[PDB]
């Protein structure tokens, strides 16, 4: 390809939207230092390329003296007026080069130049895609593990995971595909960074977004959740559709739903539950497992109540390190007291 300089520049303008006069000047100082690296390095050069042709002239500059010390870069007042404009003492004058063999090289530095205004461009590109999946949960790869994060990979993307906001207890080693939640892309002076978590509670939220179509839909509303990462969570659900259960839609076939959600939790718990407008049955909902009998709103203002259970199923209902009970505490924001029935 011969000069041809002005074709793509043209192109570009048009096909990215990159303006010429933003990169003919990278492009004229870059061609400056590819002369010089390229022939010689004696000459002091400036390099122009014409804005009608996009054809590339080159100039030696020297100053035009009273002396002859270097003849390379000075010029007597009589060399200078002549040859070039009225000059005088302390003065600009350019003598153009023509010089060939040049060209090839000139094409290879505007093929670089160009590249990295992409390049550019492209990051600029980058962040506007990914923004759009803030708040989504996505696959990424594990390129590699060091102490307190673990550098993962997003599409052509790439950022980090710190260990900090992981699953607490979780191993991740490179090669790994581990899902991640998008908290926010920022724009890095450095390239866009997309901010990542499993451990902030959205990611269970993502996670179901995933394995379960109606709640990506909204067929299925999570209505309330509450997550202490690497221990346990309890997740409140409704349909806003009588034809779709909500713990059906979340268990699924065969169970193959929550099935892949617990894998992606690793040793997590995860209580899927109906939502409720009658606090005493949400409450109830919340304590998982246990069969509670009554709950006792003692208090149905700062929302406080009593529940009580049967004498077997009392530590099933507050659970070990009471994690069951505190769970459901936080789903449904009331303080929960659990009782055994008949028995103190």
């Amino acid at each position: 390809m011969n000069i041809g300089l002005l074709e793509a520049l043209d192109q570009l303008e048009e096909e990215k939207g990159i303006s010429k006069e933003e990169v003919i000047p990278i492009l004229e100082k870059a061609l400056v230092s590819a002369y010089r690296k390229n022939f010689g390095n004696s000459k002091n050069v400036e390099v122009v390329i014409d804005r009608n042709t996009g054809n590339i002239k080159v100039y030696q500059l020297l100053e035009v003296v009273e002396e002859v010390e270097d003849p390379a870069t000075q010029i007597s007042l009589e060399e200078a007026k002549k040859i070039d404009p009225l000059a005088e003492v302390g003065s600009i004058v350019k003598k153009e080069l023509n010089v060939k063999n040049f060209g090839r090289i000139a094409a290879q530095t505007a093929k670089q130049v160009l590249i990295q205004r992409i390049r550019e461009l492209e990051k600029e590109k980058q962040f506007e895609k990914y923004s759009e999946l803030k708040g989504t949960v996505t696959t990424a790869e594990v390129i590699r593990v060091m102490g307190e994060w673990a550098d993962i990979r997003i599409g052509k993307l790439e950022t980090r995971l710190p260990k900090k906001e992981w699953i607490p207890g979780e191993e991740i080693k490179a090669g790994d595909l581990v899902k991640v939640y998008i908290i926010d892309v920022v724009k890095t002076t450095k390239g866009p960074k997309i901010l990542v978590s499993r451990r902030v509670p959205e990611f269970v939220i993502g996670l179901m977004k995933l394995e379960i179509p109606e709640v990506e839909n909204g067929i299925v509303e999570i209505k309330a959740i509450a997550r202490e990462p690497g221990v346990r969570t309890k997740v409140a659900v409704a349909s806003n559709d009588p034809n779709v259960d909500p713990i059906g839609a979340c268990i699924g076939e065969g169970g193959s739903r929550i099935a892949a959600i617990l894998k992606e939790l690793k040793g997590e718990k995860l209580d899927v539950l109906k939502w409720s407008d009658d606090p005493k049955q949400l409450i109830a909902n919340a304590l998982a497992p246990a069969t509670v009998i009554e709950v006792e709103i003692l208090d149905k203002e700062n929302k406080a109540a009593r529940v009580l259970v049967p004498p077997t199923q009392l530590s099933l209902a507050i659970g070990k390190g009471g994690q069951n009970a505190r769970l459901a505490a936080k789903l449904t924001g009331w303080k929960i007291d659990i009782k055994p029935i008949m028995n103190l």
